[PDB]
DNA sequence: GCTTGTGTGGGCAGCG
DNA sequence: CGCTGCCCACACAAGC
């Protein structure tokens, strides 16, 4: 969301000082959308996929419509969400 | 090239 | 009081 991504505590709230854009889940690529679930391994699972996510969580390749045709790389999903657990 | 579709961008209510 | 769940309008890219 705007407040923060579905990651594990990514309070990366829109900060122009930080190089990130704000995208929505790959709604239209549900199967692939679903692995995002897996990377959102947070107990208190953040919003669904209508909320938005920021760029730092995926590979630049898979960023968005700039991928292959008009959406992500269907074989890529946010993997940069978080290392293990914040302190 | 312009219009339409999908992505982009952000919000409100109830309980620790 | 903030967070989670779901929706609309505009610009860019494709079609006519």
């Amino acid at each position: 969301m705007v407040q923060s991504c579905s990651a594990y505590g990514c309070k990366n709230r829109y900060d122009k000082d930080k190089p990130v854009s704000f995208h929505k889940f790959p709604l239209t690529r549900p199967s692939l959308c679903k692995e995002w679930e897996a990377a959102v391994r947070r107990k208190n699972f953040k919003p669904t996929k209508y909320s938005s996510i920021c760029s730092e969580h995926f590979t630049p390749d898979s960023f968005k419509r700039e991928s292959n045709n008009k959406l992500l790389k269907e074989n890529a999903v946010p993997t940069i969400f978080l290392e293990l657990v914040p302190r």
